[PDB]
């Protein structure tokens, strides 16, 4: 703490605090991620790789004091939630797709290099003027809030894979789309109902080997049949229901990748030249891509 000046807490965690920066040199905004720790040992995904993608926060630095290890990040000044409350949680619909794309690209990147989103949600979602979208260095983690909690999971799961942040994927589109939460759930038991509510009551046919699930024969659902998804989300398309769909399965499994959702016809509108760009290039950077004003 001689090189930058500590501003106002952006946010707490169990395992760090983060808080807003400036430089003393540049006069630049940044993030101090503090890592709240005789010895300690740092596991620090940001540390052990090296997330070189245009929708991943960039580290900058590392400070030691005898006390803490701050990581300088760079600066975002709005998380989806204050960004979704700021425009009274109506997004246009063309940013949605935008800010879709954009997860779905740093996601891929996090699978790509074995890393999982232990906790994803809105407030790990920052987003800057230019209309970028990045994952925060928070809850990412290396392959070893009940609200985006798959129902395979809840139901007692030993799978810990890239499939759990294709739900929450899901969760968070619906979230955009409509400005409210899909299944704002308080209890393990409540989740699921509200799970069942809108995708309907698992069978032998759409979920093989549930009636042998001794939690869920415990329960005593109803037998809920499925509602159209279009139907919750009128602002939403044909292809943007039928993407919802494909990535709120049952079953991590059958959840599809966040390089084939990245393929899908709902993004039709956005061009080839999109496929073609490096990690490092924001989407932004082509003229046929822009932000529209809320
Ligand atoms: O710009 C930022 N770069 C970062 C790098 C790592 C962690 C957080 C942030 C960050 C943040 N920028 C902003 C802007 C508004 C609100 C919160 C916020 C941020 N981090 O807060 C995330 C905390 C997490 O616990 C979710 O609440």
């Amino acid at each position: 703490m001689e090189t930058y000046i500590k501003l106002d807490k952006l946010g707490e965690g169990t395992y760090a605090t983060v808080y807003k920066g400036k430089s003393k040199l540049t006069d630049n905004l940044v993030a101090l991620k503090e890592i709240r720790l005789p010895c300690t040992a740092i596991r620090e995904v940001s540390l052990l790789k090296d997330l070189k993608h245009a929708n991943i926060v960039t580290l900058h630095d590392i400070i030691h004091t005898e006390k803490s290890l701050t990581l300088v990040f760079e600066y975002l000044d709005k998380d989806l939630k204050q960004y979704l409350d700021d425009c009274g949680n109506i997004i246009n619909m063309h940013n949605v797709k935008l800010f879709l794309f954009q997860l779905l690209r740093g996601l891929a990147y996090c699978h790509r290099q074995k890393v999982l989103h232990r906790d994803l949600k809105p407030q790990n979602l920052l987003i800057n003027e230019r209309g970028e979208l990045k994952l925060a260095d928070f809850g990412l983690a290396r392959a070893k809030t009940l609200w985006y909690r798959p129902p395979d999971i809840l139901l007692g799961s030993t799978d810990y894979s890239t499939q759990i942040d294709m739900w929450g994927v899901g969760c968070i589109f619906y979230e955009m789309a409509t400005g409210r939460p899909l299944f704002p759930g308080s209890t393990v038991e409540e989740q699921l109902h509200f799970i069942f509510r809108i995708l309907g009551t698992p069978t032998e046919e759409t979920w093989p080997g549930i009636l042998s699930n001794e939690e869920f024969k415990t329960y005593n659902y109803p037998k809920y049949r499925a509602e159209a998804l279009l139907s919750h989300a009128p602002r939403l398309d044909s292809d943007g229901a039928d993407l919802l769909t494909k990535l709120l399965q049952f079953e991590g499994r059958n959840r599809i990748s966040a390089e084939d959702a990245m393929k899908h016809p709902f993004f039709l509108s956005l061009g080839e030249r999109i496929h073609k760009l490096p990690d490092t290039t924001s989407i932004f950077a082509l003229k046929e891509i822009q932000l529209q004003k809320e």
